[PDB]
């Protein structure tokens, strides 16, 4: 019930929300069917339109007008945005030359430059170039301010997940808005686009920017706009709020546009119908900037022009139907479209089996346009699993396609030409970022970055301490002229042991053998030097990784590689080695094929054993530093130490062996040498965070050797590839991956072919940021470089995407 008989008289677009049954006058009351009876008349005036014309100049104020051209309008804060232009000989903001904003130029009583977030739904990154002719205001913001070529959205590349990631700095699995549609089994409640459930606060986790601001004494405009409020009214409402007295005036505001997403769905991303929507957004930007100029705020306000996701060409004829795959189609519920999520239709049906559903969906047709995954097998860069609202079974849908349950769903639910939702690495889903204002840099282009980073910067722009989130605070310092956040490196928690030779060979009873007895002060001085770290500078280029949790581990030096060996997990946490452009690949000699060697620096009790691998019929083993890359026959023996060995399913060894034998050398060739850090990851509860030992669900049979869920590598070289990786004077270049450690290659439909046809494609799909590896390992990389710490944070958030330009 709402007592709609109250009135909006002097309450139009009020900032405090009133609770039922009192009637509302705020910018969301329409959406709730709760506005006062006189809201339209009072608050949504339209008379005479939105622009001053010469004849209205100095009019007598008529309060019926949508906006005003009378002399008192600047004091009242409610002129038409073109008032000064038409009536006072002023120029439109877009016509003025740009001039650097070195310091905020604000009216008296402004405590800080306000922040205005101008968000545009469906605004694809390439519209900045392709549409540039018809967007002069947006083009001026972009060229005069700070801009990225694109900004990466979160997965799924849907509206609400992305807008709420913008507002919180959190992945969707952590903020809880994991799609535009959801079922929460604990609430037994469903969230949808249409309806009222979605307004219930229990869906919405984390702490969005408006709440962060309010808790710390910074007032916020209400960010959400009901759809029938016209854009011109939204802009005039923001500008009016900006004329409130100091004590009442918000410092942060948002505007939202349903365009260009609305028309992109109907016409496709580049339909000729798309020009008009882009012109219209531009005109809205021009209204805002003109309105700020009138208020003397155009060199005071920081403006962020930001999109949520792009738009791809997708048509009804490109739908895959689960009825072409599953016999039991009526026993499942599908969340359909540009992603798939599958769960059981009834929890009372115990003949529902996810394994047989996955199998029926796996590489069943030559051209199949979606790939099924248990959510924990999805690429870790998507961070899309650790939420009860995310169904165990997921379908990653190819760009340009939909998945649906049955054909009748597509014509009794073509009607559309664009859609979005796909993998957040897809070019068509990339969106835009421009920052313009005193706090942003002048005419500066910055590299693409991820939208989870923006919340931190929005907090910096408003002098707020960000709530805990998934941005890496400091990684976007290079966007800002001032207000940078000067992070310190985390403190190492565990210091390493440096074991010398402490064990005789016969103390080990590991069931390992090696043909290594084939056997000098010239050479013997040298090997001692190597075991004490004499080549450490060559193989450990950026310092040892810091261990940021409590653990027991040893640093182990060798000719060709250095490792941080965990006595708790019985394997290295990290292995570090450098491969020059000139390095040679060799084979594993015939006599050494099954060689494993006890490491006399590490107790038997803290070593793996070969008997466990013999007894475990499913599990084999691999090496972190690859024997193929040994610098010499004698050095090669180091690669077979039991302390360089890790458990690997045979299927995964096909992947690993190809990476180590072929690809590392290819990279050293292309990049002028590479430094590699490889190691295991254990994320059995799929939370993106390192597992403690009591979370491990699987061990090599009969032993305490834990089995990794994933293997990572960080591959660093010099950004200026004219310098070799080990003598780089400036910025670095990095690519990384987190490969899932699986007992089959069912993910790779071409896996029966030679590794050269499928392995690198797998690795590309599992590309990662150094930062993703840091969360999964509790390690901190790049601690000793000649680079600024902020620049290193940016490197650590880098994702190498493999998309074309
Ligand atoms: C991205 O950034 C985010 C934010 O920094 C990172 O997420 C954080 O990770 C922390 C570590 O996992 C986690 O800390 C836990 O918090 C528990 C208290 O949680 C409540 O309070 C906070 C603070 O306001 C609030 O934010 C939480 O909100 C969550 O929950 C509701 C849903 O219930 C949602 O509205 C919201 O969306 C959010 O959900 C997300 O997180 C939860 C987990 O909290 C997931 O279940 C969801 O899927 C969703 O992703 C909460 O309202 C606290 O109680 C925990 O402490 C337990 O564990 C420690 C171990 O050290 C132990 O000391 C304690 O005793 C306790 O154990 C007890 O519970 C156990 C499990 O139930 C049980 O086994 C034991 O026997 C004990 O009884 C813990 O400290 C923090 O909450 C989240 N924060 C957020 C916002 O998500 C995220 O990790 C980053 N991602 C990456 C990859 O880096
Ligand atoms: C009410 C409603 O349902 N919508 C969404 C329609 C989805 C349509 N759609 C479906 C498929 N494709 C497109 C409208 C909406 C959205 C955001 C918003 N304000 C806002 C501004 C800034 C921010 C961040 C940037 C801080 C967050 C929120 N006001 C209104
Ligand atoms: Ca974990
Ligand atoms: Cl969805
Ligand atoms: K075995
Ligand atoms: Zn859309």
């Amino acid at each position: 019930w709402t007592a709609t008989s109250g009135s909006c008289k002097g309450r139009c677009f009020e900032l405090q929300e009133v609770g039922p049954p009192d009637c509302r006058c705020d910018n969301l009351c329409k959406s709730y069917s709760s506005c006062c009876h006189d809201f339209d008349e009072l608050c949504l005036k339209t008379a005479r339109g939105w622009e001053c014309t010469k004849d209205r100049c100095g009019e007598v104020r008529n309060e019926e007008n949508a906006c005003h051209c009378s002399e008192d309008c600047l004091s009242r804060g409610d002129c038409c945005t073109n008032y000064q232009v038409v009536c006072k000989g002023e120029s439109h903001w877009v016509d003025d030359d740009c001039e650097e904003i070195k310091v905020p130029e604000c009216p008296a009583g402004f405590v800080r430059p306000p922040l205005i977030i101008f968000s545009v739904d469906g605004f694809r990154a390439s519209y900045m170039k392709k549409g540039s002719k018809v967007m002069p205001n947006i083009e001026k913001l972009r060229s005069c301010g700070t801009h990225a070529p694109y900004m990466r959205p979160v997965y799924p590349t849907k509206t609400f997940p992305n807008l709420y990631t913008l507002a919180t700095g959190l992945y969707p699995e952590s903020h809880g808005i994991v799609g535009n549609s959801m079922y929460d089994p604990v609430f037994d409640a469903s969230f949808h686009l249409r309806g009222r459930e979605k307004f219930n606060h229990r869906w919405w986790g984390g702490q969005p920017l408006w709440i962060t601001a309010t808790k710390q004494g910074v007032r916020a405009g209400t960010f959400f706009w009901s759809v029938s409020i016209p854009h011109e009214r939204r802009i005039l409402t923001i500008l009016q709020w900006l004329s409130l007295p100091d004590n009442e005036r918000p410092s942060v505001y948002a505007f939202y546009s349903e365009q260009p997403d609305f028309s992109g769905h109907k016409y496709g991303p580049f339909g000729p119908e798309m020009t008009n929507p882009l012109r219209e957004i531009d005109k809205t930007v021009g209204q805002l900037m003109d309105g700020l100029k009138q208020l003397r705020l155009h060199r005071c306000v920081n403006v962020i022009f930001v999109g949520d996701h792009g738009m791809e060409d997708v048509t009804c004829d490109r739908t895959e139907f689960l009825s072409n795959y599953l016999t039991n189609v009526d026993d499942i519920t599908l969340v359909p479209g540009t992603l798939g999520r599958i769960r059981a239709k009834s929890i009372n049906n115990s003949k529902y089996d996810p394994k047989t559903i996955i199998a029926a969906l796996t590489c069943k047709k030559p051209d199949q346009h979606f790939k099924p995954y248990m959510k924990q097998h999805l690429p870790k860069r998507l961070h899309y699993a650790n939420n009860r609202r995310i169904e165990d079974i997921h379908l990653l849908v190819d760009r340009r396609w939909h998945v649906a349950r049955k054909p009748l769903d597509v014509y009794k639910k073509c009607f559309f030409q664009g859609d979005h939702g796909f993998d957040n690495k897809v070019n068509s889903m990339q969106t835009v970022f421009v920052g313009y204002g005193p706090t942003f840099k002048y005419r500066t282009k910055v590299p693409p970055f991820e939208n989870i980073e923006l919340y931190n910067v929005m907090c910096d722009l408003l002098g707020l301490k960000p709530a805990p989130n998934n941005g890496t605070h400091g990684s976007l310092n290079h966007l800002l002229r001032t207000n940078t956040f000067r992070p310190t490196m985390p403190d190492e928690v565990s210091r390493p042991n440096y074991p010398g030779i402490m064990y005789l060979q016969s103390e080990f009873d590991l069931g390992c053998t090696c043909d290594d007895k084939v056997e000098n002060k010239l050479e013997e001085l040298n090997k001692r030097l190597h075991t004490k770290g004499s080549t450490k500078e060559r193989h450990l280029l950026y310092g040892r990784p810091a261990v940021l949790y409590r653990t027991s581990y040893d640093i182990l030096y060798h000719t060709d590689f250095e490792s941080g060996y965990s006595e708790i997990f019985l394997m290295p946490l990290w292995t570090s080695y450098t491969i020059s452009k000139q390095a040679e690949v060799s084979s594993i000699p015939e006599h050494l094929t099954n060689c494993v060697r006890p490491d006399v620096r590490v107790s038997p009790g803290f070593s793996q054993n070969c008997l466990a691998y013999k007894n475990d019929k499913q599990m084999s083993y691999g090496f972190l530093f690859p024997p193929y890359l040994s610098s010499s026959p004698e050095a090669k023996y180091d690669a077979f130490l039991v302390t360089n060995m890790v458990p690997m399913y045979p299927a995964f060894k096909r992947v690993w062996a190809y990476f180590q034998r072929v690809l590392v050398k290819k990279y050293a060739s292309e990049r002028n040498g590479v430094n590699v850090i490889s190691g295991p990851i254990f994320d059995y509860n799929y939370d993106g965070l390192r597992d403690t030992e009591d979370e491990i669900k699987q061990y090599v049979e009969g032993s305490s050797i834990p089995v990794p869920t994933h293997y990572y590598s960080i591959i660093t070289s010099c950004l200026d590839f004219t310098q070799p990786a080990d003598k780089c004077d400036g910025p670095l270049s990095v690519s990384s991956f987190i490969l899932p450690h699986r007992p089959d290659n069912d993910e790779s439909c071409n896996s029966s072919e030679d590794e050269s046809k499928w392995v690198e494609e797998l690795m590309k799909m599992h590309t990662a940021r150094v930062r993703d590896i840091e969360h999964l390992t509790g390690l901190d990389f790049y601690r000793k470089t000649s680079r600024s710490y902020s620049e290193i944070l940016t490197l650590k958030t880098y994702l190498h995407t493999y998309e074309s330009e």
